[PDB]
């Protein structure tokens, strides 16, 4: 019965999924892949079973729940969310969820691109220069709402939390100009099932990225 | 009052949206922004309006429909699709829709990455070496189904059509090994409203990408 979540033994793209699985009290186990160390960074464990699990578009992370085999982190989150009415009910909520689902991936991928290239320190200045405007848009989108879709928490709160928390690790002061984002993080981490998970042995906040990353590899 | 689709005067990320608006007999008009040529690629036409349209995360394309102001092309597609029950009904359809919404963006962005890269000619051979396996995944996922979510067309058929068609422009023979994908294209282009639109003066198949592209800029 327990679902299987497959991913590298890192935080990465599985962080929001792990948090949502824990928030919804879902029964799951993790299939963990380990990347080899430098200089080769072997990925054989995944690449050689990548095509042996019945996934339609093999990729990490994946979720196996009975006959349902899902890839793409956002499709995984949506699947879990539908089981728990975490998807937005009003048309307004649904639009906000769809926008943020795609926007959070853009901003995550932009950080991933800066952290996997070797000129990271050469490219980091322009990134931090353009970062406050990115966070301001999140802060203004939230405004006075408790959650990003409106009055009710949805799966995109888990995506926005991950994006925000990644950046306060990346730059510790980046949220100081945005008190409503700091309060959002405080309220998210204070949710009973989330707080219990973050204080448990399963909590895997680091490394942020794979061994292949210039930043966040450890 | 027609909806407003705003984008560059190219095919780009708006193709699937244009096709879906046409299939659904939507009332819309297009706000076309023109981009300057190299090396500056002037976008001041967009920049002078970018923050004055009510968009939460200003970006192109956008869709304005009364009070609803939407960015992210997948969010735009979902908004139009919900008006016409084109998002999938059963859980099984919804999973396939969710996977494909994100998978098609992945493959779209992977072609965009090499076509916008200055070393395009250096990178093309390996991309073409890996292309058959990518398309095989779409062919095996479709199987003998008429549409990608199952027995009824959904908005992700428009997304898959665009990615496949982009690649037969890029590599004309690339679908030859996959008859069910060729048949799918025939079915998509054989929809009455798509057929009429493709013969219309509104059809805009080229340029594939923006003026900044190395491949597909004209
Ligand atoms: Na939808």
């Amino acid at each position: 019965m327990p679902m299987i979540l497959g991913y590298w033994d890192i935080r990465g793209l599985a962080h929001a999924i792990r948090l949502l699985l824990e928030y919804t009290d879902s029964s799951y186990e993790e299939k963990k892949y380990t990347m080899g160390d430098a200089p080769d960074y072997d990925r054989s464990q995944w690449l050689n079973e990548k095509f042996k699990l019945g996934l339609d578009f093999p990729n990490l992370p994946y979720l196996i729940d009975g006959a349902h085999k899902i890839t793409q982190s956002n499709a995984i989150l949506c699947y879990i969310a539908r089981k728990h009415n975490l998807c937005g009910e009003t048309e307004e909520e649904k639009i906000r969820v769809d926008i943020l689902e795609n926007q959070t991936m853009d901003n995550h991928m932009q950080l991933g691109m800066i952290c996997y290239n070797p000129e990271f320190e050469k490219l980091k200045p322009k990134y931090l220069e353009e970062l406050p405007e990115k966070l301001k848009l999140y802060s203004e989108f939230l405004g006075k709402r408790p959650w990003f879709a409106g009055n009710k928490i949805t799966f995109v709160d888990f995506l926005v939390y991950d994006v925000l928390d990644l950046h306060r690790i990346f730059e510790p002061k980046c949220l100081d100009a945005f008190p409503n984002l700091k309060d959002f993080i405080s309220r998210f981490e204070g949710l009973e099932k989330i707080s219990a998970y973050m204080k448990s042995s399963r909590f895997l906040p680091r490394p942020v990225f794979s061994k292949m990353a210039v930043w966040g590899n450890k």
